[PDB]
């Protein structure tokens, strides 16, 4: 599964709430 991959970039978005602290 490649489009796998797509539903974990979901999970790069909390990475970005680590920059509005």
């Amino acid at each position: 599964d490649a489009g796998h991959g797509q539903i974990s970039h979901k999970r790069h978005k909390t990475d970005s709430f680590v920059g509005l602290m």
